[PDB]
């Protein structure tokens, strides 16, 4: 009558587009996809050349949400994370103590527009500002160009702004045709 039931589910997110974030509610399973909200910056010959106006805002997101995914970049909604040494959820007892890390801001670094014709002209587009979690980024050990990504086997724990938390184990970074950016994970979420 006073501890809410744990929500144990799997999800598959299409994060293939450089332009987009997918916002994920782990309590309800709802998702929403929106174009990145920053001012975009075209880099040409190693310097900031052109701007593309900022469009929309996070107020356009209707659902509550916990994590968001852009390609293999993972952020939280003002949350914090650790990578445990465990490989199985049953070995992570409760909310572990540890050195939890909040999301960081990265300037003119996250790709929002990328193709080979422009790359050969030394041109590509980045988010003016973006938020990414430096612990969750480690879910990928290696991502060699043209080749299979290598995933961490660690269980992550993420603490959310309402006091909830989840154990998360990532299982796939490609679909069954080996297309990169289809991100799958299992999780166990404790509601408050």
């Amino acid at each position: 009558d006073d501890v809410k039931e744990t929500i144990k589910k799997s999800k598959t997110i299409d994060a293939t587009k450089y332009e987009m974030w997918t916002y994920v509610n782990l309590e309800t399973g709802q998702t929403e996809t929106h174009r990145d909200f920053s001012e975009w910056h075209v880099m040409k010959n190693g310097k900031l050349l052109e701007t593309i106006p900022a469009k929309g805002s996070e107020a356009d997101i209707k659902i509550k949400w916990h994590i968001a995914i852009h390609r293999f970049d993972i952020r939280t909604n003002e949350g914090e994370a650790i990578a445990t040494k465990e490989t199985e959820f049953s070995k992570v007892t409760g909310l572990p103590a540890g050195d939890y890390k909040k999301d960081v801001e990265i300037k003119d670094k996250m790709l929002v527009g990328f193709n080979m014709a422009d790359m050969m002209k030394s041109k590509f587009t980045v988010a003016g500002m973006a938020k990414v979690n430096p612990v969750l980024k480690t879910w990928i050990v290696e991502n060699p160009m043209g080749k299979a990504p290598v995933l961490s086997k660690s269980v992550f724990v993420v603490k959310f702004k309402d006091g909830s938390y989840a154990k998360i184990k990532f299982t796939d970074a490609t679909n069954d045709k080996q297309e990169k950016g289809h991100v799958s994970f299992n999780y166990e979420f404790q509601p408050k």
